């Protein structure tokens, strides 16, 4: 299953054995509430109305505007994460494109409603407030509990300046959203996928309060599209490669700058460069690609051999040879220099080694904790079998006096064209 | 309205038409609360009592201590986001400083009170349970109702070390937000805009509890003052120009580093290198100050002519040609460069448009979305007229065989100084 | 006590008295919830039944999976935070091992478990809804009050994927969590600091879904060890030193990247460059060692002299003159150059003192705001003492024709070097 490599030679390690689910698209998704127009247990009654009307009054002077938005991360293009949703916002101001929702879901609550610009969307009534008020209002506990549902979208849009996300319970209840997900134009693989993830669908999801017009309130639920699923993902993991000199400050290093979230994706490789953009349950990886770049299948090749000739990996220099510590999944990986110490633990019998100076790696089978220097890291404990790949330290082919020592967005054959150049002039 | 250049030379867009709304200073007040000290009806008020009393023992350890505050984005100064509010705040812990405004607050809920180091201040009493408690109280859903903000409040407090942001309605009603607006030492302009953006204002506002003495909760509210309002404001929107050659990693590339949100401002131009520090509604862009740099008017050259002898503008240099997108106000930039498919689509009709290699931009109009590489962007559909300025690449005016490939903080005259002197030694 | 030095030669400034308390490791506990498996006022209760058992079955969907967490900054290592809380989650799931629990919280609330992996673990039972709904309920107020903690548990569970932070008075009620400290094998110095400070130390826990099997509902809280306590710490703020000639862009500038909190511990030193993972209250700093480096003491020469053989001082250089301020804990640094405007204000007077160019300083003491273009920044009006220290500018013992003007991860030595390496070559 999950599986982990560590390359001696280049101070990096990857773990393999994961499944992809990347947000490719975004659904959009109409949600309505119809509203109504309007001794002790009547007074509670009419603190309970108010709040309604407050609720409404607060609502309306929210949308008295449009919406809002306006290592190698860096690299990284630049999205607008919700145009898609307010695209859709802008055209339910339009006259009449209000009182077609507010027709079709007259019999039903859930129907499909073609716009006035072809988009085709999944519309939904989740609350009948009119229907409620303007019949059995028109007790006290039954109204505060259909009420509060409402108050509370209301809490939700007015400190977010009308766009939520993770989406709630309250935006979207988990049986309003499962059977959002059935009726959705998706394969059987996406609706199993996400429904068994529902907390992270609405991590991905976005809620924009859209508009309060004719009795209705509508806002736009943005949900992801996984157009990749189940192609190969693997996580790079890197430290820094520096030399163990015993003078500080005469060692040269070396950290590949490559590191991340790395999925499989139609013919290349879709690359995270910030991996907290990638959540991980079990062995399945959900992304996004909005904050990824589209990278040759020949990126895997700066793994096993950094030298290749196939792709110029990536990596950057410095002289400040610092120790720490990278837990990586399925243990850790440890950049010793200088006068640190560094250790490796297992919870009962205290240290089971004592890590010399110099990138070096150990497995969470056996060790609980890692150490390095006034830092103690916990392993992960997930199940897996790692695999160290003993190589040399190619940091030791490098003449440091002839090293270019503050290289950040480099590469192996770039540093060797300043080698080549300085080599020259002397 | 809002309109937009692209400027196919220096692979940039600027979308102009905007208005300002800059934080500049800060106003604080000092909200309060009134406290008192003190079968089955009476039993669950007895659990209600105590929500009371448990609210106000957590909200005493709580003030054991002081509240806590302690692109080119980089170059930016450091702030003390609330200094201005603890600067209140430690006042009202000085001996009968409390009294003054429980005293100030006797006849009536909104009074303005000097205090003892010459700061007028506009106090507020929200909610007297005090009056309601020692009389009403000394029927449970009245209670329940009365009580139930004062739990809330303690527990944005206690989960926030006692700072929150944004301002929620359980701090300040919007009723009592908008009123503490009017009331306000300020021009009849800010009043308006602030009304008008009560979601926004609220964003940009701190609830700081302060102390419970004397029957008295107080907590210090920190408001937006918006000193400069109406002037231009454009966006900057960069990408990297790199050369398209056949051999890949032969490719230079250059980037204008100075992108980002910019205003008009009392001479200068106020720079905003982060432009999530600056929220767009419609037209209008709410910025803060403390997240700026005060440059030249001459920063504007930039954009029409990278090479005015006016502003050294700001560039980055690398060999990295990779491809992205950069989804401007009113289009798409778009960066393609080696093996890279680089698309713009209409919603129903499909494909519209293959970019070559190099960069490229595609207005909204017509264009739904965008995609470089494994990644959809949407477009933002906001109305709007976009101008394409045609001119050549400047990357190309470069020799490659001297042309430093990795500068961040550079800009053009830096890179002449660099080719120059390595010019001169050929 | 608090005091503070400013270095007009290297344009920093250095803040002490304050007293470490330094997270170093974690402490988890299993807090669980006993589970019940099964005209108008009967109505309600099955409204307020159904809340439960959705509630219940929201909570077992969010389970299919094991939860997840898959200037110098840079530098740092990488943790998993939630490593060690997840590995006690994991071995929950064995059968039986729920059931050893089960057991332990038969007739009181609070045990300690021995688990199977030899984990000893502080149990609590904080909420037996068993016992209130297979008898009480096999008073529709009552079961609200009651279950109402239940939902909103469930709440934050669902919106986080199933891992909170700050951990909530839901998670653990104020009077659960000083209970829980008081039962916990640590000292009574952490005994005492962790109390008086509990809202920071929910700032600093994890509260982790775990398991829902045999009516038992399991949830693992991450809680603070706080290894470090009463040791020394030091914040040091720097700002850009550059030249202040005439014509704009001869101008070569500096500035000291190792800024950050410094705690003295165990022989080393902890530095945190991003000094918003350090949160002060009064002159305790609560840190994270999880965000730190470990630094030789000899690192504190940097101060005084910056050009002492000891330890070589990081700086980093360019030739952006931009003006800007940073405000320190007990005044403020300002660095005026070229054309900008700054000044320091009281709040009654006025303007009392216009900045010359260059890196200057000024004390809280009689300053209420600083000005630097057209940014206001309110300093921190905390009691203490500042010394100015006189020094020359080290900027100007450079001569500007071969001064490497682009170097981030650099040092006073690795200047010199590349000085001497373009000396000889002229
Ligand atoms: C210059 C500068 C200013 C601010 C930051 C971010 C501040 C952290 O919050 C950074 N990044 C961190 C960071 C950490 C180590 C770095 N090492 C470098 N290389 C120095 C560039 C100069 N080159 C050319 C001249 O001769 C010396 C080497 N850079 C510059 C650099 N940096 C990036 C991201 C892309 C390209 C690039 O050449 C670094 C940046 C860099």
């Amino acid at each position: 299953n999950i599986t982990e490599e560590f390359y001696q030679s280049t101070c990096s390690a990857v773990s393999k054995g994961y499944l992809s689910a990347l947000r490719t698209g975004w659904y959009t998704s109409v949600i309505t509430i119809e509203l109504s127009n309007i001794d002790a247990k009547v007074k509670l009654i009419k603190q309970e109305l108010d709040k309604y009307k407050n609720a409404v009054t607060e609502l309306q002077l929210l949308m008295q505007s449009t919406p809002a938005t306006n290592f190698l991360g860096f690299l990284l293009g630049v999205g607008s994460a919700i145009a898609s949703g307010v695209a859709v916002c802008k055209v339910l101001h339009l006259e009449g494109e209000v009182n077609k929702i507010k027709s079709a879901l007259l019999s039903t609550n859930k129907a499909v409603v073609s716009l006035s610009n072809g988009v085709s969307v999944l519309t939904f009534k989740v609350l009948d407030l009119k229907n409620y008020i303007d019949k059995q209002l028109l007790t006290v506990i039954e109204f505060q509990q259909k009420n509060n549902r409402l108050l509370e979208i209301t809490r939700e849009f007015s400190v977010n300046a009308g766009v939520t996300t993770p989406v709630s319970t309250y935006m979207l209840t988990n049986s309003e959203l499962l059977s959002l997900i059935n009726d959705m134009p998706i394969t059987n693989d996406q609706k199993k996928l996400m429904s068994n993830n529902v907390q992270i669908v609405r991590q991905q999801s976005y809620s924009i309060m859209c508009i309060i017009k004719e009795e209705v309130l509508a806002y736009v639920v943005q949900l992801p599209l996984y157009g990749v699923i189940d192609t190969p993902c693997w996580k790079l993991h890197t430290s820094p490669l520096c030399t163990t000199n015993t003078k500080e400050g005469s060692n040269i290093c070396l950290t590949r700058t490559d590191r991340g979230w790395y999925c499989d994706n139609a013919g290349s490789v879709s690359f995270f460069p910030q991996a907290e953009t990638c959540k991980v349950q079990s062995n399945r990886v959900f992304c996004d690609t909005m904050n990824s770049l589209t990278l040759p299948s020949e990126v895997n090749l700066c793994n096993v051999d950094i030298f290749n000739p196939k792709y110029d990996c990536k990596i950057m220099t410095s002289k400040t040879d610092v120790s720490s510590s990278v837990i990586t999944s399925l243990g850790a990986i440890v950049s010793c220099y200088g006068k640190t110490k560094c250790t490796a633990s297992n919870k009962n019998r205290g240290i089971i080694k004592t890590f010399s100076n110099g990138c070096d790696y150990v497995s969470n089978k056996g060790v609980d904790t890692v150490s390095v220097g006034n830092t103690l890291y916990y392993v992960n404990k997930q199940e897996g079998k790692s695999l160290y790949v003993k190589g040399e330290p190619i940091i030791n082919f490098y003449d440091p006096l002839v090293f270019p020592s503050d290289e950040f967005d480099a590469s192996i054959s770039q540093v060797n064209e300043k080698i080549n150049q300085s080599l020259a002039f002397i």
